[PDB]
């Protein structure tokens, strides 16, 4: 998977998704920074945060490029808030709009790249779909996006093998995590983007090391270290 | 089929078409003035104009009630002109995202409620799909809407079995037909709806008489006959 | 929902589904009695058994009526065992393949025609989707088909208002439950329908009455009654 | 896109589609010698004849690799002259089912690999679809496929620069072109198959010059110049 968020003043999806000249759209075919999968291909979705603050998303089970629709309504939608991934399905997970990025529980958006053995993960009745990122969202969920960190700390230890990348938002803050996969910050002058990969080749981008949370709220970029549990 | 449209002050897709107690959505499943087809679940369609008026559309060749990324999204889509649709495919038509309404030249939005055979249509090259509608859509836009009175009775008179019910507009008037099927009209104190079916039951809500045209502007409703 | 299954000489599933003239197709936009759902369009789904008794599935979250590919090809599979459905969506449920019946655990078809408080059914990871049938199905299978009279019984005792019409198959034997809603069995010569409907109008059709199993195999058809539970 | 044809005895769709360590299943995500398109996620579809010689199809907008259906059903599907594809759509034709191959007639099916300016094609109403190939198709059916040589050399000279690789079959015959995308032949000991490319290693495949014509039939496979 790849996914991109931003917060700050309004912004079209089209302009942060769609437009970029390596944006989201362009890594559905051809990602830059991605060492699982060589696509993503499998579906994609974009949530943002209306005027009111409500969360809304819109999803699909096909590929981003070929959808005449989102092409033709993204550059009408805009939003202080924004949360958008590209999915690569792993092998044996459903591919069903549902099982595409971003999850809600009606607060948060949240996008996860990567793998996790749902074997160490709670069984659920409240997540919305049989992939594990669906029941890894139903878990982070439940604890709450302020235990963020520790969720993801508690996990990577249950499963050394999982990637744990989590991009989340709730209309006036993002979180996010590394453990395992890339992510990069880009400041602007009315806000803040961050994405799996740079969506252009702007020096300000800039690299998250590995086993970091990104907390980005008030014009302030907060990155504290993911401590290993044990 | 069953379409609606609005002109007027922004109005949100929801308010239009999924919220009405009797609006497009239930047509999906449950219209009430349908004498051709018992349901409208062969796909959908939501055109618009935005704020600087570009056409835009939302079509799919699904069940409008299914729709969860629609439901969530069409209350933050406002706009001062819309035209959308829900879709009964003729038996023998294809079902797919291209054959839904409304058609676009990038000037106009246009809406189908009929059936025609194609046969008395020119072939095209510009046509959106190869249902009936489309290639009915193309020589509406090549002979321009301007002519769309005499378009519609020409054909009407070619093929006296088909129906060819209108709706369209280019985000500052709403032009339509009645030729075979249904439509009403209400006005609001912000805007003007035309629709296959009244969408509740106000009782400002007025049927159009058939085979006539009605033009919809600045505040007024224009209905003219179709003549020979 | 509606659900039809086979189990007898080889059959089409074309002839099964398709071409019955108030078959699943039909049923798809105009079934005959069903009291919950005006249709059944969102989705549907043919499990069969080959040659080999391997199950096999094609499922979709389209109408039926508007499947082309299904209407080509459906002539030219035959089995000998058969479950085949049509689905009405539960408001807020996804729609989506997988969540349309039928449901399998590699040995079994599983179909559910109702709804259930998936509130009261055991937490699962072996669910093929978020449906409440196919969390139904995973409880039924992890109990074993030899118990679905009793795992029916106790789901109902736990929802009241649930709705329990399972059809299922493993390519020698169907079993069924009428829970609340229809269901019928017709005796052909080379083999034995079970259909939430009626597909046509034999003088052979019978109907099952509620709250009850039915068992079909070696050319039996036993239906027995299902008593409530009150634990 | 990518297409491949069996003409022999009875093969599943799986052993020809989806089971090939490189073949169409693999070319949908990973294509080995396609200069036009990525991959071949646009849709896919798979045509045979079944003993009555009756044609009979299975299409999809969907990528393959995603298809749970068909990889569940293709091993149950036999047929002694199939014709499938995986579609790389041209930017701005519509996808949809009814614009991937193989397109019908009733009697032949046809696939397409290329592109061509719809311009040069005569108006028809007997189209599948709007798209490039579905316009084509009508204009090779209604020429006759007997005709497929001198329809696809006319077409070309009037598009230049269209690429009209052609795949097509009536159950006992396959007939192909090669015009600017490539083609491959196998010869098995129980019949032959016709790709865009090899779908394995196998010492017998052998590549078709382009601008030339293939015709297979009573297990003769016989290769023309196209002038
Ligand atoms: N590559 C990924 O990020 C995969 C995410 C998740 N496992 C899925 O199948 O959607
Ligand atoms: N009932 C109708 O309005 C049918 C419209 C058109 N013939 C179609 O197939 O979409
Ligand atoms: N009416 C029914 O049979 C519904 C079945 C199940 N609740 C579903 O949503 O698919
Ligand atoms: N690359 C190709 O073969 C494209 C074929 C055809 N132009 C299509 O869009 O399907």
């Amino acid at each position: 998977c790849r996914h991109v968020a931003w917060l700050g003043a309004p912004r079209s999806l089209a302009d942060l998704v769609l437009d970029p000249p390596q944006g989201l759209l362009v890594q559905s075919y051809a990602p830059r920074r991605q060492k699982h999968g060589l696509m993503n291909a499998d579906g994609w979705g974009a949530g943002f945060f209306d005027d009111d603050g409500v969360a809304r998303r819109w999803r699909s089970d096909k590929p981003l490029w070929g959808d005449a629709s989102f092409a033709s309504v993204a550059p009408a939608l805009r939003s202080r808030c924004v949360v958008a991934a590209v999915r690569s399905a792993t092998i044996g997970m459903p591919i069903e709009p549902s099982a595409s990025a971003p999850f809600s529980d009606g607060q948060w958006l949240l996008s996860h790249n990567g793998l996790v053995d749902r074997g160490v993960l709670p069984l659920t009745g409240a997540a919305e779909s049989t992939v594990d990122s669906a029941i890894l969202a139903a878990l982070i969920f439940s604890r709450g996006l302020d235990a963020l960190g520790a969720t993801i700390a508690e996990v990577g230890e249950l499963d050394p093998n999982a990637r744990l990348n989590i991009l989340a938002a709730n209309g006036s803050r993002l979180l996010a995590t590394t453990w395992g996969d890339t992510l990069s910050v880009l400041r602007r002058p009315d806000g803040v983007v961050l994405a799996s990969e740079p969506y252009d080749d702007d020096p300000g981008w800039s690299d998250i090391p590995d086993r970091h949370l990104v907390d980005v709220r008030d014009a302030h970029v907060v990155v504290t270290p993911l401590l290993e549990h044990h």
